[PDB]
């Protein structure tokens, strides 16, 4: 659908300006952050009109992207608080991030009646989503009652996915399954931040708990979809379980707990290691989007390192994370590479991605390693972008517009990468 092609759009441009606000941090300039929030604003209400237009003509998938557009761009819009030091933008944020998460809670009890347990999954991940912009708005006002708020939500969200999980399971349905494994997730990276932004070890051991549980559920999905030869399913699998790594990483932080931190670090090689693996399976039976999706959980994986050496104060550990990271990058543009001849733009831009996200990995470690390593990321980024933008092109030519709407996620997701290399300068 142009829909959902117009969701992905938005999600392009939200996923920029989060970039700007990081670039507001880390320059200290009060200005940016305010041209940022104007922008953040503005595709908000894009995303709101989006999703209003799919809902009524019942696209609950494209309303579902409508709604994680506009969560993103929350976010960026708490992000900017902070940069700004404006209580009151974050107060502004806190709301809007209510509206959204009320919007997909609606929209996925919708769904799940209807029977599109997909679009109910997507809009989970809205919701939670939604709610990891509060808990940062929270941060950004010093409100630990908005902090326990997005801890509530965070836990409703995650029982939730969980009893989606479970029904999408029941009938076979693995691709809806893993997605709803990675709203639970991304629920427990909600409940994370919230514990540190209401400074709550109790939350904090909590959201650890609710992290390897969602882990353990991911790895049950993807050995029963790798033993069913869907490849496509276990790779959306061991995304989830990157991004419950990631949750529990953040837990350690919030709880000051460095076993939970070589604990996520034990996990996140794991998740690694199986991705990696799915990938050369996928890419030696030419199913070049399965390998791509695989090496964006690889590219997860190293984040969650990345983190876990934060966590763990391990110099050591961010080098190694650090190196794992080029690999994962230089194996995304193999695949693209090898897309691009065969004309699979999407595989190409989904691996377009994984390379991105893969940097913002590499530019997470060297401020884990502490400033040559951090410049080498900056131009990694710089390349990553330029790696997407020739895809979108390409794309484009090609008459593949849902593949040039995904390159352009790429393209943004290298502007995070470059702005968090930039902290670190």
């Amino acid at each position: 659908h142009m829909l959902i092609y117009q969701a992905i759009k938005l999600i392009a441009q939200a996923i920029k300006v989060i970039a700007e606000a990081i670039k507001a941090i880390a320059e200290g300039d009060k200005e940016r952050a305010k041209e940022a929030a104007e922008k953040a604003r503005e595709l908000y209400e894009k995303a709101l009109e989006l999703y209003k237009e799919a809902k009524k003509e019942g696209d609950l998938i494209a309303a579902a992207i409508a709604l994680i557009a506009a969560a993103i761009a929350v976010i960026a819009l708490a992000i900017a608080a902070i940069a700004a030091g404006d209580k009151e933008l974050a107060k502004e944020a806190a709301e809007l991030a209510k509206e959204i998460y009320k919007l997909a809670e609606k929209l996925y009890k919708e769904a799940k009646k209807k029977g599109d347990l997909i679009a109910a999954a997507i809009a989970l991940i809205a919701a939670a989503i939604a709610v990891i912009a509060l808990a940062i708005a929270a941060i950004a006002a010093g409100d630990k009652e908005l902090a326990k708020e997005a801890a509530k939500l965070a836990k409703e969200v995650y029982k939730e996915a969980e009893e989606l999980y479970r029904e999408a399971r029941k009938k076979g349905d693995l691709i809806a399954a893993a997605i709803a494994l990675i709203a639970a997730a991304i629920a427990v990276i909600a409940l994370a931040i919230a514990a540190i932004a209401a400074g709550d070890k109790e939350l904090a051991k909590k959201a650890a708990e609710l992290a390897e549980k969602v882990y353990k559920e991911a790895l049950k999905v993807y050995k029963e979809a790798r033993k069913k030869g869907d490849l496509i399913a276990a790779a959306i699998a061991l995304i989830a379980a990157a991004i419950a790594v990631i949750a529990l990483a953040i837990a350690a932080i919030a709880a000051g707990d460095k076993e939970l931190a070589k604990k996520a670090a034990e996990l996140a090689k794991k998740v690694l290691e199986l991705a990696r693996e799915i990938a050369k399976e996928a890419r030696k039976k030419g199913d070049l989007i399965a390998a791509a999706i695989a090496l964006i959980a690889a590219a997860i994986a190293v984040i969650a390192l990345a983190i876990a050496a934060i966590a763990a104060g391990d110099k050591e550990e961010a080098k190694e994370a650090y190196e794992l990271a080029k690999e994962v990058y230089k194996e995304a543009l193999e695949i693209a590479k090898e897309a691009r001849k065969k004309g699979d733009y999407i595989a190409a831009a989904i691996a377009a991605i994984a390379a991105a996200i893969a940097v913002i990995a590499a530019a997470i470690a060297a401020i884990a390693a502490g400033k040559e390593e951090a410049k080498e990321a900056y131009k990694l980024a710089k390349e990553a972008k330029e790696k997407a933008k020739e895809i979108a092109k390409e794309a484009k030519k090609a008459g593949d517009k849902i593949a040039a709407a995904i390159a352009e996620i790429a393209q943004a997701i290298a502007e995070i990468a470059q702005a968090i290399a930039e902290i670190a300068l």
